[PDB]
């Protein structure tokens, strides 16, 4: 399991596909007062997974599509309701690329991603006339990748974010997709198959401040 084999389509946000959000009928409870869900590539799995996350908390979630140039569009929700400390969820495919140890999320190394998000933080709040900053960032991979490469990117990302002026807690996990004809939520193996895993793994990194 080495994530998606395709090339990340992360350019020209205005040409991306949009998915309708449907309010989850058993949403649940959440810590956060609100959240921004950032879809980082034009991919059907990512677009749907992003919409599914927003569905869980339809009244307090904002879905944003964001390309490599820093351009974005709000495809769901009301950013004006975002205030204070919130959650970010990043949705895309993890990919291992040949000549390096590391992994990349929607085309970006952890450092490149941190630079773009720090820029997005500045631009988005000013454009939308709001005062918000992430308290926690959840990385939601749409392709199955091993536990260790998940942990590796997470550690790189949380340090890179801090070097760009944003100290946030970071979690990393793989998303499941409900497969209607199979009637089950399954993981995409990054290539051509759905995978049923009995056990889900999630790593949570947090600043101690000690």
């Amino acid at each position: 399991w080495t994530g998606a084999t395709s090339k990340a389509d992360n350019q020209n946000v205005n040409d991306w596909e949009r998915v309708v959000v449907t309010p989850a009928v058993d949403g649940g409870e959440t810590r956060f007062d609100g959240q921004i869900i950032v879809q980082m590539e034009n991919d059907a799995v990512a677009a749907k997974a992003a919409a599914n996350l927003a569905g869980k908390h339809p009244e307090s979630s904002v879905v944003v599509q964001l390309d490599s140039d820093g351009n974005y569009r709000v495809v769901y929700g009301d950013p004006s309701k975002l205030d204070g400390k919130i959650r970010w969820q990043l949705v895309g495919h993890g990919r291992d690329h040949s000549e390096s140890n590391n992994t990349r999320l929607s085309g970006y190394s952890a450092d490149e991603l941190a630079v773009k998000l720090a820029s997005f933080q500045q631009m988005f709040n000013q454009a939308e006339k709001i005062s918000s900053k992430p308290d926690h960032i959840s990385i939601v991979g749409c392709s199955l990748v091993s536990d260790d490469k998940q942990k590796g990117f997470g550690h790189q990302f949380i340090n890179a974010m801090d070097a760009n002026g944003l100290r946030v807690d970071v979690s990393v996990r793989s998303a499941k997709v409900y497969i209607n004809e199979m009637g089950r939520k399954l993981y995409f193996d990054g290539k051509d198959s759905w995978v049923n895993k009995a056990i889900n793994s999630k790593v949570l990194l947090s600043w101690n401040g000690q």
